[PDB]
């Protein structure tokens, strides 16, 4: 086990990447705060945890509303002592729309959960590994975060925002036992990507080295790795798990 | 004349690098829409610009303000006639503040002033530049756009997310008339900079491999060059004018 | 075990982080073909391996040989059977010496050992892995692959060098089974680094966000989980191991 | 003019984006000395410059070679009292081969030519600028010096390899008023690529965010003003001229 006796907080932790980010934690012996806007898929996480034998609970949080990183905070601390890891894992794209056509509430909304919402994380995180001697902070960037897509110019500069950030942290940090690290996942086999047609997904699978898409395990495998002790010399970096997307 | 008969718009060209940028354009040649937040400021630009026989008028807009972009578009078309060239300057870092202290007010306004103001900008200036057969557009980022500044979490995060926006507009508009790149300025003798202690500036001056600070008209002729037809298979890039900051 | 019947070989594996990297290998469950120019301290890895219960051979090698590669590839298939992990760790930067003042010999020594001996090694591994189904290669750069360090030309060229060919053989052979990835340390406590004054170490600690140099087995920690099927979707990719020394 | 009465060197200019860069050198006032290794191909060079009221000397260089470069100087001085300014540009990529298929001598051609020759030159230059005050040194690179190209591994790995020695020369140098630059190419239209198939040009031309290649002159622009005064604060930096390709 590479996390055990540690306690991890894990967001948007519902679905998709954020859900096997936190069975993957819990498999690895972590206790694991699930939080995710959905209650509902929320708790069907945690009963996946319980139903392994793993120990965890679950609070709501809207990440982008500074307010709930608190109560996220406070319910690690309650259920289990102490803060050891946290995964800012967030949001999705959006609608794929051009720059000139982007709308002020698609701007926003975009950058409110996808960049200030792991600023909010992030800050609430700090302060609360600083009372337990650090810890490790992981954030879910994209391949956004390094190259552009078309269509979602909100996404893009909200992933690479999420690069900058880490980098400052883990300076301000770094004497202070708190390692930060950013995840660049490529497209990855999800829901939203499930449902588009053979051809997409095939030009798709076709801008990865591996040609494929990956799956939410190997996206967590690598997070669950940088947020043990074996990555004790990591910080302030760039993990992609692209399948090589960014290698052309 | 890198630039005869060209039109072009300067945000934050009240003072410091953009002052210089909106002077220099009007040096080679160009018409310049000078804008600020400060009207006294942008004035002041204004007239010095008018002072060596250039061609410019002021208008005020608050960036952040989807809205007032508009006006910036609308005073370019009603003095000169069209948009050709768009610089975004954009402002300032901020106080230095650790992340855990960096409070919501100083995360949303470094944000809308660095990051969103610039999506605004891009965004009308695309409009803008597509109705007469496209244009030029160069962002401002920063050093802080590829490295971390310990303090600076929100403008560091913003600057990259300046970084990314430009890589998907450019594909975007690539086949449009449009090309759009960054500029990564590293520490500038700037009137805010100038002021810091002999001690402190010593020690930002030997981050740089020239073992000196930059001056505005370095930073300002790199911009007026991508701004011109020279730079004509240059897109989607980031720039740097940093002395060799980011080298080591 | 992250690597229970693998078969892994390791160049440079006679000292420093290449020993480390073969006896993490070994503990992790591969079979381990351990290389270096030196004989005496590749044996020496080789009964240190022994000593814990591990499976392992010693082949002598000089890796800026092309020829050598091809006693490598047979050791491996004529102890245990196939070749399933490579990792190619490669030397030292030389001494420090200005551009102007670099010989040839110096840089002819520094890139045949650091380029070259990678590049030949890859070219026999793919050869070899193709044969049985593909594999996983790792390449140890360094943070000399991404910023300059002044003295070394030579060894900042080689490791740069090396984080680019790793990029092309991950598209080559991305369909065909191998994965291929780039591992950049900063400065580790080896024997090497370890004589220099507490002066000297205290400027290079103050170059990484931790405060401190690493250790072997933090990267080897990398190096294995990089080679383990965990790391199923990471390809073409560098994986810095450098305690913040890029983020600034 | 960007360069009146600045001495500069180019390699490789016999053909292509050499020969460009030579030409507007001169167009820009530099006095030039064109090498290439091709006699015939470097004195048509010279015999353009000449032809347009430019100042120019043909001298010879096999640019593998150490002792080629001491002549290059030697021209230098001796014609026009100095070096202020020099070009590394170079060889071509080779034919496109896999890794496990590319021979020691294609191997050793190409890291000769594109980065060997490079540092041999490097070195020559400096030396010769030092002793008149300084200088700018612009080494060509490629996408691939940031990017891997199936079928190119050497050129990939030499190309990698100058950008970094151009980070450490910037190091090493930047006090001394030496900057050094290197230069990212996409797809040009020279010879080689004018050869191949429409469908072939358009599959290339579509990986470029503008949709066509890139010309000559297009590159030489960026080279002429990176070499000039008005690029005083940079040094130690990479200028993609790539039409987008690595944006993507
Ligand atoms: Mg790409
Ligand atoms: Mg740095």
């Amino acid at each position: 086990m590479l996390l055990e006796g540690k306690t991890a907080l894990v967001t948007g932790a519902g679905n998709g990447i954020g859900r096997t980010i936190a069975l993957t934690y819990a498999a690895e012996g972590a206790n694991v705060v699930v939080s995710d806007i959905s209650d509902e898929w929320g708790r069907e996480t945690l009963a996946l945890i319980e139903g392994k034998g793993g120990k965890a609970v679950f609070q709501h949080a809207d990440t982008a509303h500074p307010e709930d990183h608190d109560e996220l905070i406070a319910a690690a601390k309650r259920a289990f002592g102490r803060l050891d890891i946290a995964c800012n894992n967030a949001g999705i794209s959006g609608e794929f729309t051009p720059t000139a056509e982007t709308t002020d509430a698609q701007w926003q909304r975009v950058i409110g959960i996808n960049l200030s919402g792991v600023f909010y994380g992030v800050r609430a995180q700090i302060r609360a590994m600083l009372e337990t001697g650090g810890g490790a902070i992981v954030n879910i960037s994209s391949i956004a975060g390094q190259i552009g897509i078309e269509g979602i110019t909100p996404y893009t500069a909200a992933k690479h925002g999420v690069v900058g950030l880490t980098k400052t942290v883990a300076w301000e940090y770094g004497s202070k036992g708190i390692r930060i690290n950013s995840v660049g996942p490529a497209f990855i086999n999800t829901t939203l990507v499930q449902n588009v047609p053979l051809e997409t997904r095939r030009q798709l699978e076709q801008m990865h080295a591996l040609r494929r898409l990956g799956e939410t395990e190997e996206v967590a495998n690598l997070v669950a790795w940088l947020s043990s002790d074996k990555a004790s010399f990591v910080t302030g970096s760039y993990y992609a798990v692209d399948g090589g997307y960014l290698a052309r």
